[PDB]
């Protein structure tokens, strides 16, 4: 019933990478390789890189979806808290309830699953930019992890899926995410164990 989170590289050798951003006070987004966990700020650019060994055809799509990490909460749909959804932060594309947005891509598509009610955001796959070995997507997380009513400090996974134009699954990967005021300090803190 719960969406699969099993890693699969598949035919194209698909995996994720992240900027090596460090943990200074001013970083807005920082990834910990030890924890496989992203720490980022509400509404700020969160670059996720897509790495492939061979190029997928045009038509290929890239989906992102959040699920709760813990088993007791896994079947609960991850959505925004009431204070955040019912606030004028819309971009005219994203449904107000969706945690994950994509910025700087007018081909963005949002889905409420007709059967699971789960939210996801999908953008066209595009090959790497000139002078770059990966494809970057800028995600936005629109709720703090601390938001009472929403996640309420409960840890979440973001699952990134590569799909062909006909919806066939090509590859999958995932990472944990914390949305917080001081990503840098918080990453340092959580690695201390
Ligand atoms: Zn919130």
């Amino acid at each position: 019933s719960v969406p699969s989170q099993k890693t699969y590289q598949g035919s194209y050798g698909f995996r994720l990478g992240f900027l090596h951003s460090g943990t200074a006070k001013s970083v807005t987004c920082t990834y910990s390789p030890a924890l496989n966990k992203m720490f980022c700020q509400l509404a700020k650019t969160c670059p996720v890189q897509l790495w492939v060994d061979s190029t997928p055809p045009p038509g290929t799509r890239v989906r992102a979806m959040a699920i709760y990490k813990q088993s007791q909460h896994m079947t609960e749909v991850v959505r925004r808290c009431p204070h955040h959804e019912r606030c004028s932060d819309s971009d005219g594309l994203a449904p107000p309830q969706h945690l994950i947005r994509v910025e700087g891509n007018l081909r963005v598509e949002y889905l409420d699953d007709r059967n699971t009610f789960r939210h996801s955001v999908v953008v066209p796959y595009e090959p790497p930019e000139v002078g770059s070995d990966c494809t970057t997507i800028h995600y936005n997380y629109m709720c703090n992890s601390s938001c009472m009513g929403g996640m309420n400090r409960r840890p979440i996974l973001t699952i990134i899926t590569l799909e062909d134009s006909s919806g066939n699954l090509l590859g999958r990967n995932s990472f944990e995410v914390c949305v917080c005021a001081c990503p840098g300090r918080d990453r340092r803190r959580e690695e201390e164990n």
